[PDB]
């Protein structure tokens, strides 16, 4: 717990800038900006108002890690939900820290870039989010698939993958033990599957034994259909080995590009220093919109909002499941998603569905997404389809599945 | 040209993503988003309204390269202002293209990352923007400093540096010829100096002869006090070797994080692929704000706005020079700024200004910035101070230079 062995020479080289009447600053005059006030309504909520001075702040440069009121609020959220062991540690031993990012993707991308040298080994479970595979591809790592099933990563397959390395080689710089394990523990995209609490503990003990980081990409954390959320990897992180990406895109707004990253201070500080020379900071304006909403909501309002969105997505899930039962019984296999917005469907008797969907189905005015995109080798044939239930009506799902069943029959 | 010479292994490896009733999409339902309408007022202009449908768009994911209306408007802007030779070249030659970025610093950071292998040579004039120095340092390039004066880079210094290679070394992959020249041609930060039209021609000829890219970082372009703007490198780009970064930060809003990158289509494509796996897209809400303003203003509003802001900063410039003349003529030297928001002051007495500006000027009442931050070797002593004239009244300035004027007189 220095973290040096985890990171690249470029990342380690990064330095903070060498930076009443102030003539020392580089702020444009915000009085020159054309936008003067703003009012944003909130459904059954307090309107967000930027008066004259607040608008000038919204339209001006702000701190790289995020605005202070949003960072304190998010720190208290993390403490209440996850009580990470790491809040009481010194900085060097991995004290809990946070930064607002321009979506959770930015956080992840910056973390991957911080850590990966050409040839490094990284573990994850395929099928995996494609934006992650596309981020990892040009970095030259070996991606090693860990087996999974309806309950996520199978600790026993991780265990036997890891048995090719020696635990004592972890801190040897000339031995290529894995740098991290990446997973989406709730509502994995594309499969819909979630990790159980017993599996998490087992995986955490492995990460400690072989001494690698866990990158917990958890954008569907607040979209769990049975409304009991099991402990996160961050909540059990006695070692300071977890970096966690949370997203507001699925519950508050995707277009505002605001997410946040939580983890060991030294690693968060590397990410912040990279952000500082790229985007500089997240939109000051969008941070304030969100900070205002959250502060006025408090616990009462936030819980109520997330309950309503969970209730919406589980009605949708019940609908797509009804439609799959009606049309696809005996033609395909699927598990009930625990969270998220996707159903993952294995078509029986066909080796690759990409012919059938990317071509035949679209003539019929319907498309779902073939599973090839979610593998490291997307050229391999895949019998799977991802179907989203975020938007389609009960009626649209029915026709969509009616059409798919037709195609599967004709193809056979 | 083909551009492969100037692109890293990692950047060349980037691929576009893989991925009518459609269940194929990964969009969250925007009806779940809590913000519902927005009203933004514009000084002496049309109030901007986001009604319920428009708000939904503003709060949702959008294209990586930028929203189509902002793109088409920006392209017509560049054509109108710079009429670049490359608009009708085939893609592989440098066909002009453009993408919106999350500030102009994101554009520059991604261009540097796309190009630099450790050990590469890049050319630039010091003192230079601290943010580009901080971005370049971790990439492990050799920064070769090119000499400059009140008219910017001196071509003859550039000619001498380039004499260490033969013109024919450029396409020889075994020779480490420079990848690019970086400069800020108008109101350099910190110096306030600008390039003349005559030097730009001589510099472009050297870039052609030794075949390197020019990166035109031009955030202060619309802030030219000499209310006739000098032709840009982009406007003379017969070879498709220029990448230009423009910013709305000084004229519209720094906190909204909206800038644009213009240059050869194959390089623009490499930058868009990198943004797809990091920020995904610039905030859709902030793009819509800007694009409504710009389309409502048209060209009469837009040039009327810049005229008004030039006039403001021009007055601030006169005020600060009048204050530098009144209290400083003798103790320090300075050039008159051609554009931007900074005055660069050489204090004549001492080797390092950090003595009397940090410990001794903070314990007075004024702040200026030690010139140390703007050199590759920021530890080396600097007699220079950067003073901004964006904000402070004639009043405050008068006192600020009064205080400084005394502080100088005590250490002599
Ligand atoms: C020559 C040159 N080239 C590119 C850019 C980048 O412009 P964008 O289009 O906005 O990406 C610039 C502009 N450089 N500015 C200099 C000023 N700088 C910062 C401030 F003015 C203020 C500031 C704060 O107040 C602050 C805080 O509240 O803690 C933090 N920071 C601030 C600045 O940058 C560092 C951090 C984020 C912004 C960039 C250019 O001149
Ligand atoms: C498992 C997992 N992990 C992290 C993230 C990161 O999300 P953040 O929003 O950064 O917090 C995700 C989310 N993945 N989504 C998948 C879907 N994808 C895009 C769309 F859904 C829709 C979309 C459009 O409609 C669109 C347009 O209208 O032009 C453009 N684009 C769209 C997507 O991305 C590509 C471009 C921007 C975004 C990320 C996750 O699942």
């Amino acid at each position: 717990e220095n973290y040096a062995r985890f990171i690249t020479a470029a990342s380690a080289a990064r330095n903070p800038s060498p930076i009443m009447i102030s003539l020392a600053g580089g702020l444009p005059n915000p009085n020159m900006f054309p936008f003067k006030t703003a009012v944003i309504t909130v459904e059954n909520g307090k309107t967000i108002q930027f008066g004259e001075e607040m608008m000038k702040r919204a339209l001006q440069y702000s701190p790289s890690a995020g605005i202070p009121e949003l960072l304190s609020w998010l720190k208290q959220l993390q403490i209440k939900l996850h009580n990470p062991p790491t809040i009481h540690y010194p900085p060097s031993q991995g004290q809990m820290d946070l930064c607002v990012t321009s979506g959770s993707q930015q956080g992840l991308c910056k973390v991957f870039e911080m850590i990966i040298n050409p040839g490094d080994n990284v573990l994850l479970d395929e099928p995996a989010y494609s934006g992650t595979l596309q981020s990892l591809h040009p970095l030259g790592c070996n991606i090693i698939n860990v087996a999974s099933d309806e309950s996520g990563i199978v600790p026993d397959s991780l265990r036997d993958i890891l048995s090719r390395w020696k635990p004592e080689d972890a801190k040897n710089p000339q031995k290529n033990t894995p740098k991290f394990l990446y997973t989406v523990p709730n509502g994995n995209n594309p499969t819909g599957n979630s990790l159980t609490s017993e599996r998490k503990k087992e995986i955490y003990e492995l990460a400690r034994k072989y001494d690698f980081l866990i990158i917990e990409d958890d954008p569907y954390y607040f979209l769990q259909f049975n409304k009991f959320r099991v402990p996160t990897f961050l909540s059990m992180d006695v070692d300071g080995r977890v970096i966690r990406a949370d997203s507001f895109s699925k519950i508050i707004s995707s277009g505002l590009r605001i997410g946040f990253l939580t983890g060991p201070k030294p690693l968060i500080e590397r990410v912040i220093l990279h952000i500082q020379v790229s985007t500089l900071h997240p939109s000051t304006f969008n941070q304030l919109m969100i900070s205002q909403l959250l502060h006025e909501w408090g616990e009462e309002g936030f819980m109520a909002h997330v309950d309503r969105v969970i209730d919406f997505y589980s009605n949708q899930k019940d609908a797509i499941l009804a439609a799959a039962d009606k049309w696809l019984t005996g033609l395909a296999e699927w598990h009930v998603p625990a969270a998220g917005m996707f159903l993952w469907i294995k078509v029986k008797g066909i080796n690759d569905v990409k012919e059938l969907i990317e071509e035949k189905a679209v003539k019929m005015g319907v498309l779902m997404l073939p599973g090839n995109a979610f593998y490291v080798d997307s050229s391999a044939p895949s019998p799977y389809l991802r179907a989203s239930f975020s938007s389609a009506s009960p009626e649209q799902m029915d026709v969509a599945f009616q059409v798919l069943a037709q195609l599967i029959k004709e193809s056979l």
